[PDB]
């Protein structure tokens, strides 16, 4: 089952209204959503997917020439190894990530590094930087959702997610014959996440009680979250969500898994500051001092680490 309600997206234009109130309390309540019917090209997402698998089908040394880019905020990271003690002893899985291509000359080069690709698989510049602008776009139009929801502009987001700091990550599981006990628990430090191919993937939102909720969509949906930079904005009134994923059954491992979030940032000089029609009596403000949303990346970075 799945404990969220998908949310067509088929009413961002026939009754946005609509639309922007069911995404909205979705947020509120869960920190999640699950957006079906959306307009992005399947066999352009394919594709890229496709990339990905052909990338990470590669040799071990062929990937590794992108390794040891910028710490792995760019390029290839490897399998490596949990040296905390309860972790499993095998929880093999490599990434790739794609930060935000700058024209020349931009003010962000000095922070945000330049993308490295593939030169093997010809076509992966090309289809996962679609998929990177497609995803991007989407949020977009989520955001404006959230805007309304939130009593703001329906524009509100625009200005301030415009050359966002985001990353799109290649994730690989390859097949392991071997039972685990996924994804441990964690919060996303970003403003919304949007990830397809959720379907029969294990994915579960902590809910207040402490309970674990499945979020299992049907084919052709993303399922999006609120993430830390949203949160705070919003003074809290949208939570941003502890979720992890929970190992196949049986007859699913064999199978190797892939994802591809789309970590969705605010611009790097963005002043984050509380929304004012978010601090009451109640609610008081809990972010009194404004911080730039590359500060406070910084700062999640520091506190992760
Ligand atoms: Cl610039």
């Amino acid at each position: 089952t799945s404990a969220i309600d998908p949310v067509s997206f088929s009413l961002y234009a026939k009754d946005f209204t609509r639309f922007a109130q069911e995404l909205g309390a979705s947020f509120e309540r869960y920190g999640f959503a699950v957006l079906s019917d959306y307009d992005l090209d399947q066999a352009r997402i394919d594709a890229a997917v496709d990339s990905a698998k052909a990338f990470f089908a590669l040799p071990v040394e062929t990937k590794k020439q992108y390794a040891g880019v910028k710490g792995g905020a760019r390029g290839y990271i490897p399998f490596g190894v949990e040296t905390a003690k309860g972790a499993d002893h095998y929880d093999l899985k490599e990434f790739w990530h794609m930060g935000r291509d700058l024209p020349p000359g931009h003010r962000f080069r000095a922070h945000m590094a330049d993308n490295v690709w593939p030169a093997e698989i010809p076509a992966f510049k090309h289809d996962v930087s679609w998929l990177y602008n497609s995803l991007d776009g989407m949020g977009g139009k989520v955001l404006e959702a959230i805007a309304t929801y939130l009593k703001l502009e329906r524009d509100f987001f625009k200005p301030t997610v415009q050359d966002g700091n985001s990353v799109l990550r290649l994730l690989h599981y390859p097949p392991i014959p071997k039972d685990a006990t996924r994804a441990g628990a964690h919060g996303d430090i970003n403003t919304i996440t949007l990830l397809l191919g959720a379907e029969e993937g294990g994915l579960e939102v902590l809910d207040r009680d402490g309970q674990w909720l499945p979020i299992n969509p049907p084919p052709g949906c993303l399922v999006i979250n609120i993430g830390d930079m949203l949160e705070r904005l919003t003074n809290n009134v949208l939570p941003s969500t502890v979720h992890r994923v929970v190992n196949p059954p049986p007859e699913r491992r064999g199978v190797p898994r892939y994802s591809t979030p789309f970590f969705l940032h605010f611009a790097s000089d963005y002043e984050i500051k509380t929304l004012q029609n978010c601090v009451t009596a109640e609610n008081p403000d809990r972010y009194p001092e404004s911080i730039t949303a590359d500060e406070f990346l910084q700062q999640r970075l520091r506190e992760i680490k």
